[PDB]
């Protein structure tokens, strides 16, 4: 029902960008630390005005998250409860439409600290190093997504967030959105 290249690139995002703490369970408090480690990384202190609206964001990433996945109501989502949305998806692609769309627009963002609405290569390697990622791999993923720009634009994230989430070609630019896979 999902290709083991889309596996791989599910178990990625909740390996890395979710499971901040890697204790192997998403939780509320993955989404906090994420904030954390990004507000460390800019120099935003703790209950600052720029640090809260980060913050929000998380928690609105993890809420989407818990109602769609969490189907056992014990307030976290396991491996197994995220890649069995992937396989109700798989049977009814359009229903996967509005929270897909509402993460994309969330990830965007959280990276896009200067509101242009464009992320830059120090706003993308920032979160990405802040997520414990290498950053020489990080500048190389984002010129593979950027085209020859010191840019990408909103138009240009939607599409690749697509390729991540949808393709199943284990080379299409988008797979780079998050990074340097993990098998
Ligand atoms: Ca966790
Ligand atoms: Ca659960
Ligand atoms: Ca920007």
């Amino acid at each position: 029902m999902v290709s083991e290249v889309r596996k791989k690139k599910l178990l990625h995002v909740f390996t890395v960008f979710f499971d901040s703490d890697k204790s192997g369970v998403v939780e509320k408090q993955d989404f906090e630390l994420a904030a954390q480690n990004i507000a460390k990384l800019r120099g935003w202190a703790p209950g600052s005005p720029a640090y809260d609206i980060l913050q929000e964001s998380m928690i609105a990433i993890w809420l989407g998250l818990q109602k769609q996945a969490d189907a056992d109501g014990d307030g976290k989502v396991t491996q197994d409860e995220w890649l069995a949305l992937w396989d109700e998806y798989a049977k009814d692609p359009a229903a996967a439409k509005d929270w897909q769309n509402l993460l994309c627009k969330s990830i965007f963002q959280i990276q896009d600290s200067s509101n242009d609405g464009s992320v830059d290569v120090n706003e993308y390697v920032t979160v990405h190093e802040s997520f414990g990622l290498n950053k020489e791999e990080s500048t190389e993923a984002f010129k593979k997504l950027a085209k020859g720009k010191d840019s990408i634009s909103w138009a240009d994230f939607q599409e690749l967030w697509k390729e991540y989430f949808s393709s199943d070609d284990p080379d299409v630019p988008g797979n780079y959105i998050f990074g340097r896979l993990t098998c």
